[PDB]
C-alpha cells in the first residue's frame, strides 16, 4: 500500500430542523467552503439529514407519535434529489464525503452513514447496529452484512456512530479488517471525550470526533410545556477534535458551541511506529479466544430474479 | 413517493346467472352509476362476470360435468368483446376498476382479477393461489410469479380473495412491498368479517371488503330435487364496508340482503400514525426466520423464439 | 373460438407403385369420390406419393441402391406439376385435404404431410421428426420449427404419423397447441390399434386411422429370389376406423384387406365433458417438470438478403 | 447390469373396510401364502391399507366429513406397529414387498407406497405427483425428490399409480433412468388395459398390472339412503394381469370378481431385442425437444441445524 | 396420537404490584382453589409474577430509572425460593400450570414462561421475539432456539404472549409442529378479540386466552403528579374466555372487572372435523413460497466446557 | 512410493541488505547460475527477503523501533511482484524452489518459508512455530494448521528452520508424516552443526543444511558508537554442508569465509536399510506414551462466507 500523506477536516453543525432542503442546501454550502481550504476528506455529525429527533428524551411514549409523522415525511431514499444535490457537490471538488441521515427503504425507517468517492460515486453505506437507550422508539434494527472498510487513494477508510464504541466486539471487528483512518460521529448529549480516545489507543488510527450543536429553532418547538423547556436545558454541548494513534489531539478545539471547522495535517506512514507494541488481530493474542463473524445478507424476504410484468396498451384493444 | 386524498366505492350486487352477454351490460350501467357520485375507484365481488359456481356444492361429482358445459362456453379470454366493453368503461369516466372473473386459456379454466387504469390500458392481472374446497373441480391451481402491487396516482394497489387470507404466507409476502389500498372479495358463504378485520390490522391498509348476494335465477335452475332445494336455502347473506387500519368501520354497512353501494373519503397520509407500533417486514421481524420467494414464470411448456409461418396463394400456384 | 359440427372420410387404398403419373390421377378420381357424399375433411394414408419403400428392409443395404435411383427420380417437389393437379381437387370441391408425399429439396430427401384449404391454397406441411429402422437409410432428419397446428373453420387441425406415437415429447408439444381434430397416418406393417387408441386417450381428441393395403405390383417389382418372396408374406395387413375422446370407435370398421372409404359425423362442442377429467397441460400438472420447445428455423446454411443477376444480351454487344 | 431369471406374482383382494388393525393382519397371510409357492417379488393394489375412499364419488363435500373422521384415526402414521408388521413378513420369506396405504405428516393425509427387501428395511418411498377427480379434496401433493428408481437383485425397480400413466411427461421422467420390472396399480373403477399396454411398449418392460375389488361390507357403510345404493354397484372391477414388453399378455387372466393370484416366469434379458427398435431418451431423441427436470427437496418448513432441549429437576432441591 | 378429553381453567386476576413474595403467595391459592374444582391445565396472564411494568409509558425515559431499580431486585433468578414455591404445588395436585414471569439472567433481563409436568419437573421455557412500543428500554430480546412444542398426556401444547399473534411468520412457526391445545396471555390494554379469534381459525386449535386487571394500589405508586394521576385512568381493560376452532367462545366470559375463573370440558377429536377444509403446512401449500427456520442456540458467548477449581485449605497452609 | 534419484544443490551467500528489489534480482540470477549445472532441488539460508534483523541483538528495545519502520515497508506481501519473478525463476528451470522471507498479512509480520514447483505454482507455505531470544520482539508465533509436507516427483519433502530443531516434540511431528528430504535453513550466529547432524540421526532424511555470511553494508549502518560497532564482530560464522542418514557428510564444504555453493547425489532408494533400526513413529515405541496433534485453522477471527457489495455509478446516479 502506498501510506499517503494529506490533511482532512472535520464540521460542527447544526441543520434546520426536521427540513430537509434547507438541510441539504447548507450541506453544499459547508462542502463548497470546507473543500475551498484544499482538505482531502470532509466529515459531519450524528444523524445531519434531516436532525437527531430530540422528541423522544423529553415526552412520554404517546408525546412521539405527534412528530414521528413530521420525520417520516422528510426521511432520505436512496433514487432521491437530497442524494443527487450531494454528489454535484463532491464531484465539484474532488473530496471524500462521509455523511449522515435517516433513510426509508420498504415501510421501516434506519439510520446510516453514506460515502461518495471523488468521481461523485456511492461507494457503500453503513447501518447502526443497534439503538441507544430512547432511539429505540423510532429507528429499526441493524445487520452485520453491511460493516464495511473501504480501499482508498488515501488509506483504508472506515466508520462508527455514538455508542457503537461502548462494546468491544465491533472494535475486535473493525480492526480485523486493517482500518488506518476512522471518523466518529456523535449526537452531542452523551459524553463523548473518553470512549472516542480510547479507540484510538486501541487500533491505532487517527480519529475524527465529530459533533453536533442546539439552537432555539429546534427548543422552540420541541416542547409544549414549562417543564419541558428547563428540562431541556439540563442538557450539555459536545467538542470537536482530530486525535493521533498516540492518544493526544494534533488539530485545535472548536471553541464554546458556536459553529465551525478544525484540520490538521494526516502523516498515515507514522501508524507502523505504534503497531510494533501492540497488534490485538494479530501477534498480541491467545489460542484459546476466537470469534465468529458473519458477512450474509438476510433480510427478512429475499427475491429470487424478480421480473416485469405484461401491460396491454389501449391501441392494441 | 407520495400521500393522495380521494373517495372509493364498493358494490354489493349479483350477475345473470351464467349468461356472460348480458353480464357485461350490468357492470358497465354499475361503473356509469359509481362514478357519476365522483368516486376515484370501484370494485365487484367474487367471480363476478360469469357468476361463482354454487353447483359444485349442491351434488355429487358426477352432476356437474352436467353444468360444465354453460360455464366453459361462456367464460371469458383475452382478447374478448368483455375486455374492450370494459375498458370503453373506465376510458368515459377515468376511475380506477377491479373486476373477477373466470379466464380460459389453453384448453383450461382459471379465476383471475384484472386492474384498469384510467387511460383504458389493462395494468395486469393476479391468478389464485390453491382453489378452496369445492372449486379444486372447476378451477385449475396458481403461479406465484403473479402477484403483482401497482404503484399508482392513488398509492399502492393490491389484491386477494376468499381463503387466501387464511394463510400467513401470502399475507407476509404482499406485506413485502408497501401495499397501501386494498381490494378483498368473497362469494356469499364464506364467514369473512374476522379475516378481514384482522387483515387489516396486521398489514395497516385501508380493506374494502365487497362480496355478493343469491338470486332466484339461481335457485330456480341449479338444483332439480327437493332435497337439493332445501339444502341451498340453508346458507348466509354477506356484508360489504370498508376499514381503517385501526380495524374500525370508517363507512356505513350495506343492508344484507339488498344490491347497493358503499363509499367514504380515504386519506392515505394517515397511515403513517399506525405503522409506528409494529412492521411486520422490517423492524419487527427476527433474524432466526426468513423467506423465499421465487418469481421466475415459469410455464408447463416455455416456448422460445415464437416464429410465424408462409403460405403458397392460389394465385401464384 | 367456436365449435362446429360436420362429417369427416378417411380413406383404405393403394398408389401405383413406384410411378407418380398415374397415382396422381388415381388420388384424384378418390377425393372426386370421397367429396361426392358430402365429407368436409378428407385424409390420406402413409407415404402416398409415390409409396412406402418396403426393398428397404426385404434385402441388405446394398440391395437397395438400384431402387432408391428409381424413387429419387420420382419424387415431388414445392412447384411441381403434382400439386397443381391437387390443389385444383381441393378447389373444385371446397374440402380440406391431408396428404402425404416424399419431398425432393437441396438433392436431400425427406417424409412430409402436406395440407390444402377450400380456396385452393396450401396452409403448411410437417416434416417427419425422426426415421424409424425401415427408413433411416432411404429419408433425411427433422425439424423443431416445422410442427404447426391450424386454426380453421372446422376447429384446430393437426397430426403425426407412424412411431411417433410411442414419444411422448411430441404427444406434448402438440397438446401444448390445444388440437381439436388429429389425424394419425400409418404404413401398414407396424402394430398401430393400440397406440393409436392411447393418444386419443392422452390429448382428448377425434383420430383418424389411416392405413396402406399391399397389392400384386409392388410385390412382383421387390421380390427377386424365392426367399425374399415367401418372406414378404410374413406382413401383418392394416385397417381404418375413427375413434371418439372417450376411446371407442364411432365409425363402423373398413374390411381388412379390401380398397374403401369410412365416414362419420364429428360434433367437436362434445369435447369440454372429457377435458373435466384431466388436462396434461393445464390443471393437471406439478411445478416440478416442464419442457424447452424451441421453435426458430436453423438450416444447415442460411442465405441472407437473397438477389438475382443481370446478363448482357447479345443485341447490347 | 444383472439379467436375473425369476417368477413374481400380483395379488387381488379386499380390505375389510376402515379398519387398519385388521387390514394389515389380513397382508400377512396373502404374503405368507405366495412366498410359500416361490414367487421373489410381490404387489398390492390401490390403498390397501386402510382402503380406497369410495364415499368421495357419492354425496355432497359435506356428507363426505362425518367419513373422513374415521379414516384419519386410521391412517399409517409411519413409523408405527402397521410397518412392523410388515417388514417382519418380508424378512421371513425373503421377497421384495410392493404396498400402498394413507401416510399421515403432521395435520396432513398423502398417498404412497412403501418398498421393502429381504433385510427387511425400507428401500424407499413414492408420493402421487396429483390427485384424481373426486380425491382431489381428501389427499395433499407430492414433489420432485420423492420419485426414485431403485436397483437391486432382481434388476431396476419402480412404479407409478391411477391416472399417472395418462401424463406425458411422467412416462419421459421414469424412462430417464434406464427402468425394467415396473409396478402399476388401479382401484378397479378406471380403465386399466389402454392405459397399461401402451406404457409396456413406450418403455420396453414387465408390467405388473394390479388392481381392487369392492366387497358387499361396503354397501352396509358408505351408502346410507336407497338412490345413493342404487347409484352405486354399476361400475367396472379391472384385470390385474401381467404384461410382456411386447404389448401380449404373458400369464393367465384371473377371474374378473373373486380373491386371487397370478405369476409368470421374468426373464429380463428379453428387453434387449425389443430396445434395438426405439428408446425414447436415448438414440430416438432430437435436439429441438428437451425436459428440465427439478428433484430438490421442497418441503413447506425446513429446519436446519436441529438441537434438542432438556427438563430441569430436583437434583438442587 | 391420542386424542383425550379434560376440563381447562383460564383465570384473571391482578399480582401485588412489585413485591415478588406476596405475588408468589398469592399463586398458590389460587392453583389449589383451581385444581380443587378437577380442572387440569391452568393458565395465568401477562408478566405475572413480579407484575407488568406499567410506569414505562407513564413518564420520560428519566422517570423510569427510578422504578427499574425495584423490579430488578424482584425478578426470579433460575432457579429459586419462586419456583420451588410454585414446583411443589404443581407435585400437590397433578395439574399442568402455564406461568410468565421477569427471568434475571446474568446481568440481564428477560420477560419469559415456565411449564411444570406433574411429576413438577420443568418442562421447558419461552422467551418473547421482540418488544413492542411500550417495553423495548425493559427486557432485552429473545432468539429461536427457546420457542418449543411438546408432546403429552393433554394433547401437543405449546404458547405465545402479547403482540406476538399480530406477525405472521410465528403463526407458521407455531403451526408447523402439529399444534392441538394454545394459551395467549394479554396484559389487558391492547384490544385483542379480533388476534386471538383470527389465530383460533387460522391454526385450528382451542385457544385458551387470559389478562390481568388493574388494581387501585398501582396508582399509589406508578403516578406521582396530578396529569398522570387522571390520565392512567383512560386505559381498556382484558377478558377471559375459551373459543373453539371456528371461532365460537365454548365457556361465557369472565362477567366482571373481578377475580375470577372461566372453565370448560376440551375434546380434541373435534378438531378433525375442520383440519378438512385448509391446512397452512400441509396441503393447502404452494411450491414458489417457502420459510427457512434456524434452531442452532446463539447465546453472545458460547463458551466451551468448564472445569472445577482447588483451593488449599488452610489447614495444608 | 517410487524412490527417486537426483541432484541437489544449497547456497551460501546474503542480500542486498534491506533493499527488496536488490535481494529479489540477485536471488533470481543465483537460481539461473545454480540450474545450470543440472540440480534439481535449490534452497536459501533464513530470511533472505529482505534480511535477519541483526540491530535487535545490538541495542534496548527503544533503539529498535527506529529499523522497525524501514524493515516494515520492505517485507514481501502476497501476491507481489517479490512472488512473481521467483514464479517465473521456476518456471523457467524446472527445479524445485525453497526460499524463505519476512511476510505481512494483516497489521503483524511473520517468519515464513514458500516451496515453488516446476509448474511456477506455490504447493504450499510455513509459519515458524516460535520466536527466538531477541527475535520475540519482531515477529508472531505460528499454528498446528500450517505443518506440511509435500509428496513430489522428488519424494517426500518438508522443511524447519532456527531454534525448531532443539524441541522434541516438532522432530516427532514432523517425523510422523514420514518426510524423506529435508531442508534445514539458518541465520549463522547460533550453534548448529551437532543440532543439524542429531535429525539425519533420529529421522533418517537427506539433510541440506544452509546459512548466511555477514557483510559491510550491514555493518556500517546497524550501529554507530564504538561500544556497539566493535561488540557486533563477536559473532561466529556459518557452515554450509549436506548430510546422509548416516550423521557423516557427503557434500564438501563451501569454505567458511565466503559465498559458494555445494552439490551431491542424492538416492532416496538409500534410506530403507538404516531405518531398519530404529524408527519412534513406528514399531519403536510403546503404548504407554502418546501425542495429541491437533491441526485445526483457528486464526483470530474467522470469516464466514463473504462476497462482495454493490456500487452505484454516477452516471446511473
Amino acid at each position: 500500500s502506498i501510506y499517503p500523506k494529506f490533511r482532512a477536516a472535520a464540521v460542527q453543525a447544526a441543520p434546520i430542523y426536521l427540513n430537509l432542503e434547507a438541510s441539504v442546501e447548507k450541506s453544499c454550502e459547508l462542502i463548497d467552503e470546507a473543500a475551498s481550504n484544499g482538505a482531502k476528506l470532509v466529515a459531519f455529525p450524528e444523524a445531519f439529514l434531516p436532525g437527531y429527533p430530540w422528541f423522544a428524551f423529553i415526552g412520554h411514549p404517546e408525546y412521539t407519535r405527534k412528530f414521528y409523522h413530521e420525520l417520516y415525511k422528510n426521511a432520505v431514499e436512496i433514487p432521491s434529489l437530497a442524494i443527487q444535490k450531494i454528489s454535484e457537490a463532491a464531484k465539484r471538488n474532488e473530496t471524500y464525503v462521509c455523511i449522515s441521515c435517516s433513510e426509508k427503504d420498504g415501510g421501516s425507517l434506519y439510520l446510516a452513514q453514506l460515502w461518495f468517492n471523488p468521481n461523485g460515486d456511492l461507494i457503500g453505506k453503513h447501518r447502526k447496529m443497534r439503538a441507544s437507550v430512547a432511539e429505540r422508539l423510532i429507528w429499526g434494527d441493524g445487520s452485520g452484512s453491511m460493516m464495511p472498510v473501504f480501499q482508498t487513494e488515501i488509506g483504508n477508510l472506515g466508520g462508527l456512530m455514538c455508542w457503537e464504541h461502548q462494546v468491544p466486539l465491533d472494535l475486535m471487528a473493525m480492526n480485523a479488517q486493517n482500518e488506518q483512518v476512522h471518523v466518529a460521529s456523535w449526537p452531542g448529549y452523551f459524553d463523548d471525550e473518553i470512549s472516542s480516545r480510547y479507540y484510538a489507543i486501541a487500533t491505532q488510527t487517527f480519529v475524527l470526533m465529530t459533533s453536533s450543536i442546539y439552537t432555539e429553532e429546534m427548543k422552540e418547538m420541541i416542547c409544549l410545556t414549562q417543564e419541558q423547556r428547563d428540562y431541556f436545558e439540563t442538557f450539555k454541548s459536545g467538542h470537536t477534535c482530530i486525535y493521533g494513534p498516540d492518544g493526544e489531539p494534533i488539530s485545535d478545539m472548536v471553541p464554546a458551541e458556536t459553529e465551525g471547522i478544525a484540520y490538521a495535517e494526516i502523516d498515515v506512514e507514522r501508524v507502523i511506529d505504534y503497531k510494533y507494541y501492540i497488534d490485538p488481530a494479530g501477534h498480541y493474542s491467545n489460542q484459546s479466544l476466537s470469534m465468529n463473524f458473519n458477512q450474509q445478507p438476510t433480510p427478512v424476504v429475499k427475491h429470487l430474479n424478480h421480473q416485469k410484468n405484461e401491460v396491454f396498451t389501449y391501441e392494441d384493444i
